[PDB]
């Protein structure tokens, strides 16, 4: 498979006070053209509009592009909560690699 798109890790840890989770997505084995995948947050114990700002959209990789950083906003309110991000719907010859979902662990300062 070429143009394989994945999260770099299955889990990331962030402090709530950081205001943003910076989530890396990579594309490997580039064939030379564009690739697209969809992405979406999904609540776990962290909930949209309470713990973070939900987002969904498309990641369009132009020729040569090997990574992106998603930025999901974190909201301020011992405590640990998690939300998820999922890749789906590869287009233009893209494929999903492992891991194609990830968990963002929000910890207190």
């Amino acid at each position: 498979m070429r143009d394989v798109v994945s999260f770099e890790q299955p889990e990331f840890s962030v402090s709530r006070g950081d205001q943003v989770a910076r989530i890396p997505v990579i594309r490997r084995v580039l064939d030379g053209g564009k690739s697209q995948v969809s992405y979406r947050t999904q609540d776990g114990t962290a909930q949209g509009n309470r713990d973070y700002i939900p987002v969904e959209g498309e990641l369009l990789f132009q020729p040569g592009e090997a990574w992106k950083e998603l930025q999901v906003k974190l909201l301020e309110l011992r405590q640990v909560r998690r939300f998820h991000v999922q890749l789906s719907n590869p287009k233009f010859g893209a494929h999903l690699g492992q891991p194609h979902s990830t968990t963002i662990i929000i910890r207190d300062p």
